[PDB]
């Protein structure tokens, strides 16, 4: 009964190994893992002149494609919109998607049950020369959506530069650490773009090549709207110097089916006071979703889960030995 | 003896169905398990008009309720405010819940230690026939909050269309779901609205609905605000079709004492230039904020947790083995 | 011998001390745990007057100091600003910071790959009378940010008062719990501050605290920018009355190093009609950006926990005694 001794003694060689490489160095068993706490902070540096027949240059900067101008994790960076300029609240037409009126008899007074463009006064005004549409009680300029320009607006934003503010702390270890690592430099800063393998610490990303890591063409994206996740991951082991704790990005395309509600779209308004008159402007912005998430994880040694791995350990070992015996007993 | 064996025996039978099942089969435990990177956007519909005392109706869409314009996972929905216009900086009384003073005297020049409204000059101006109060430094039509309206300036929001786009991808698996599932098909969102049990996949949302299902009564928090917390799950299977994959929908009230600050409320201004002077409209909004919490978890079959679980019911089987001998030998 | 089997016995009657005592008393493992439903609520009461050379007082309420008025989690309050007024498209000089020209040869017809702050048109114009800049198409009134008023302009803001309104909900438990504890009351609220020892119940707190706590100076954050994260911990045994449960606040200060992107600062901008003329302010503000993350959990008694914690009990302690057995017998 030589045989069976040698394959023992392999089972429990193999066991040990077990215990003492994967538990240990695989694992960190031997460390202890904290959370962090993190403040994500974004900032754009580019301009974008749109041109509109009818009307002069409009100049975009910072303040105007950054709708989250205080700085949020998610943010929506504008590439197309649709402008409806000088609202005014009265008596007038309503959008033909609502609907189509051929008389007055056929609008019935008050407001729509679903999609509602304003209060239908019963009367059947004629939106053009072609057909007509039921006067409602609202902003008389309605916003015709129907002709999305196939060039991109905003189509400048593709090269612009993004810079990333991230800062993580572990209340368990009390350390702090930034995106700024100790081999990002200011010069550096002055001219660096983002790079999957050659500029990884960089912090300045281009959209267009963030949206391409994601693997999303940017002038689909920037015709109808587009949603990007960012990921930012610490993790890091705390045992060496704390140099080696360095960010990792990755970029998650989310998407859905191009023939049921493409892209990411919203309206919003800008109220002002035009020679006495309360007026508007409408916008519906198409622009791209860029959500950023931050999670990781910090491993510092500490006696107490290095003895409740060892105490593991010799269990498994007992248990192998017990399983093997009762193997070699049938 | 006999009884001995069969004890035995059951107690075999029984861990080897426990491994084999529960803990292979229902657990899942051949699957690895990964999360995933969601986006939410929010698109809301409806118009309601607000007329005042002495003053014309006042046309609300989407743009102006919903103060989170870009798109948030956490949005409000104005139901009720209180307006108070033409505000200008200069020297008047302040509101009668700071102070009240009968005499110049009395005034002391500084600013209020807490609560403050302005820099009081040192004087005691009326801030009506009745009572007088402290002349401070600020907008002078201060804001007079006392009254509430009983009945929901913004009443017709309860039946409102709430439309959710949520993307949800696992990077791990590289799987891509939306909340449009295959189901949706485009022209069932025209004529649909969501239900616990008749349309469950339905993307459009009834705000009276949700707040209905969360438990609470619309009016109420209409009045003086609510807070109403939306959580969308996206457990699945991977190993059968991507089709599977339906997002649920779940509603829960987050509420409080209605005798200690009752609802939610907040105040924002909007800026304007009107005759050279610049002046503002200060509005003190009462509206329900809906917070959007997306989790999810995706399970496909591995090798490596197919074979850990193996050896884990291996090992729990052996234990049982070994107990219930030591059990029988007593 | 009878010394080695009272050994046994005691290190038996110790794991069996050690199994029902640490997995049930202190880990609680007899109970359940699941997570919350977090909103958290922010409103701000002070009132800071800026007074700018040449130009009037400025008076700073709660709207303009706040830039997410409707409320979130993630908020800045503003307090240090660069003021630029009156800004109008057309051409003018660009900042000396992006490029120098000495001739008009040198200008580049185009936009700049880098930090572009307009459309070149080709034409070197003197910025001032040293030095000349490239001509642009843009803003006229350029952000000349290259100084910062030592004294922050919104110095007041220290000691504000800060209420944050946090409701949380177990959907495994049914049970619905609020920052405001039974303990809080109105009069209370009154007139309270925020302390660790003295007034832990008190949501009121004040800015000054709130960062002086997280460990970093209020008037270099204030100047330059500053994060601080703001945590609440909702742990909580739903096994005693529902009083005992209440929220714990911690501080932790998010830095990083001054020579490299030192503090936090955004750029935002008020758009207006004047005189017919579309005219914008451009403000960049210099805050302190709060993050606040609510993270905890309940546990309340249930009989499969129990049953599982007494089975793994059993189970060590088996694997125990096994374990002194071979021990023994070597
Ligand atoms: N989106 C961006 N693209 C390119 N460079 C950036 C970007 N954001 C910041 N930087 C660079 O990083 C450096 C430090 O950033 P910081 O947060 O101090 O901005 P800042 O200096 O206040 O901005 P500005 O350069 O407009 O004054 C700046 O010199 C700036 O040039
Ligand atoms: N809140 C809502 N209630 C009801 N239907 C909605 C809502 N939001 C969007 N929809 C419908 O879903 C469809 C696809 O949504 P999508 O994001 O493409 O809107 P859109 O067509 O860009 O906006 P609009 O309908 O204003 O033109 C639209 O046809 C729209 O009618
Ligand atoms: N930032 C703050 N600082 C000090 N006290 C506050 C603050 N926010 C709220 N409170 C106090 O808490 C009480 C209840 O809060 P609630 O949300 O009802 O405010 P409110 O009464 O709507 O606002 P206001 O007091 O301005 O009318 C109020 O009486 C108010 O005095
Ligand atoms: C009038 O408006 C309708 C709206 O759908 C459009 O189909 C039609 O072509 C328009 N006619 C003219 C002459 O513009
Ligand atoms: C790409 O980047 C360059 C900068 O080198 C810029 O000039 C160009 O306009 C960008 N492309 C687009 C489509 O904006
Ligand atoms: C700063 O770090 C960057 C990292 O690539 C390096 O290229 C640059 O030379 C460094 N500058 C100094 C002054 O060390
Ligand atoms: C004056 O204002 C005070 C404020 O509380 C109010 O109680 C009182 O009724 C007012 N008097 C009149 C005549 O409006
Ligand atoms: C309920 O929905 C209907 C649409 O069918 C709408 O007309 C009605 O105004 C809604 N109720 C309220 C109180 O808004
Ligand atoms: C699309 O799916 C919905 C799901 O309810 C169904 O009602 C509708 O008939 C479907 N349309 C088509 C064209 O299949
Ligand atoms: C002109 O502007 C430059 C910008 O750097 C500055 O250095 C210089 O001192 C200015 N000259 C005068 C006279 O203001
Ligand atoms: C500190 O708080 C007091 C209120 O007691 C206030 O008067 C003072 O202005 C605050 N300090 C600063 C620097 O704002
Ligand atoms: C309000 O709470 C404080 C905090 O302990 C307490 O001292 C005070 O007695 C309470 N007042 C009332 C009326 O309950
Ligand atoms: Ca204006
Ligand atoms: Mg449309
Ligand atoms: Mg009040
Ligand atoms: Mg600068």
């Amino acid at each position: 009964n030589k045989k069976v001794g040698v394959i023992f003694r392999l089972i429990q060689l193999v066991v040990l190994v077990y215990v003492i490489g994967w538990v240990f160095v695989y694992e960190k068993g031997y460390q202890t893992s904290s959370g962090l706490i993190s403040s994500v902070s974004v900032k754009l540096k580019g301009l974008a002149v749109t041109q509109l027949q009818g009307l002069g240059p409009q100049v975009w900067d910072v303040a105007d494609y950054v709708f989250p101008a205080h700085g949020d994790s998610s943010f929506v960076v504008m590439t197309n919109f649709i402008m409806t300029p000088q609202q005014a609240q009265g008596h007038c037409a309503e959008n033909p998607e609502g609907g189509i009126c051929q008389d007055d008899s056929g609008c019935t007074p008050g407001k729509a049950e679903r999609k509602a463009q304003g209060i239908r006064t019963g009367n059947c005004v004629p939106f053009n020369g072609t057909v007509k549409t039921c006067e409602i009680f609202g902003w008389c300029p309605v916003e015709v959506d129907d002709k999305i320009p196939s060039p991109a607006l905003l189509h400048e934003a593709e090269n612009f530069t993004l810079f990333i503010k991230n800062s993580i702390s572990f209340p368990r270890f009390k350390v702090n650490r930034r995106n700024l690592v100790e081999e990002v430099n200011g010069t550096y800063m002055k001219k660096c773009l983002y790079h999957k393998i050659l500029h990884p610490l960089c912090p300045v990303f281009s959209l267009g090549y963030v949206v391409r890591e994601s693997g999303q063409d940017f002038r689909s994206l920037a015709e109808k709207g587009g949603v990007v996740g960012i990921t930012i991951d610490w993790e890091c082991d705390l045992d060496w110097h704390v140099r080696h704790c360095k960010p990792i990005y990755q970029f998650h395309g989310l998407y859905g089916e191009k023939n049921l509600s493409p892209g990411f779209n919203f309206r919003f308004a800008r109220h002002f006071v035009q020679n006495g008159t309360n007026r508007r402007h409408l916008f519906k912005v198409f622009g791209i979703r860029f959500d950023i998430l931050v999670d990781g994880k910090a491993g510092k040694f500490d006696i107490i889960p290095t003895m409740t791995t060892i105490g593991s350990g010799i269990g498994i070992f007992g248990v192998a030995t017990v399983l093997c015996d009762l193997l070699l007993l049938h």
